[PDB]
């Protein structure tokens, strides 16, 4: 079974509207991702194996991590009800191409510990990503890293754990 | 590292109150378990490997499955807020011993699909289980199965999926 980019799938799906598409990510209060729709594979090229052990920050466009941070703070204050992002969220596909999304956030609050224990995000793409359309491919040698370097990922992840470990008021 | 029953751990934890204990299970809307506190191992003897692919019904005391069923129906109508069980919930440890609990239920409702997508249960034990105290052990040959037979597990699991697949009113 071949895996193919959303652009490529158009040739054999001539009536579909591949620019019209939403997908969900989920992660726990360790920041560890526990879910991404498989339907997102033609859009980001990211496999469950790519993501085992990592947070959203493994593929968020680096200067957009503040969108994520503020979403967790806004969720703590809404007690998990739907919050809007402060700006578009851009995600980096496996091949380095950039997928701009509009993202809404939801959170599950454990009623006994009163802490957030699941964060759910619904991403609505604005288009197919800019760059080469074959997100399934490997990125080209000599591309700048467009995600956070490990030390900064750990720095922002540390703060998100602290936010989620605080009892919801 | 040895794994030991809660009764056994008393000898080297002379000030602890092992009869005072609560633990959480979690499962998704396929009924598939995704979580059980590791601290429950001295109480039930059940490992993550015992549970990969199974629902709560793999270790609920068989005539108590109605407690679970009604909890899912009561959660659908509460929209995920804390519901009480209609009766005690008894769980079957790995060695066949029976652990009676008082259980409260919580559920996460996806705000976009409006369906339950996580069910969380907080189990408060009433005592150490009746039967041999070494829940870590294998059950004795020639014991009656005190959980649902596979055909009935699949029958009750089918209904729980149907309950959870219905949009919360």
């Amino acid at each position: 079974l071949a895996l193919r980019s959303a652009f490529s799938l158009q040739a054999s799906h001539v009536s579909s509207n591949f620019h019209v598409f939403t997908f969900i990510t989920k992660h726990s209060s360790t920041c560890a991702l526990t879910h991404i729709d498989y339907a997102s594979i033609p859009y980001l090229g990211l496999l469950p194996t790519d993501l085992i052990g990592k947070s959203l920050l493994a593929f968020v466009y680096s200067p957009d991590v503040h969108v994520v941070r503020q979403a967790h703070i806004d969720l703590h204050n809404s007690r998990g009800k739907i919050v809007k992002s402060i700006a578009d969220l851009r995600l980096v596909a496996h091949n380095g191409s950039i997928l701009r999304c509009q993202t809404e956030w939801s959170a599950y609050v454990n009623p006994w510990t009163r802490k957030m224990e699941l964060v759910v995000a619904r991403h609505r793409i604005c288009s197919l990503p800019i760059g080469d359309s074959d997100v399934i491919s490997s990125p080209p040698p000599g591309i700048q890293s467009n995600t956070l370097p490990p030390v900064m990922a750990k720095t922002f992840e540390d703060e998100l754990r602290t936010i989620m470990n605080k009892p919801v008021p």
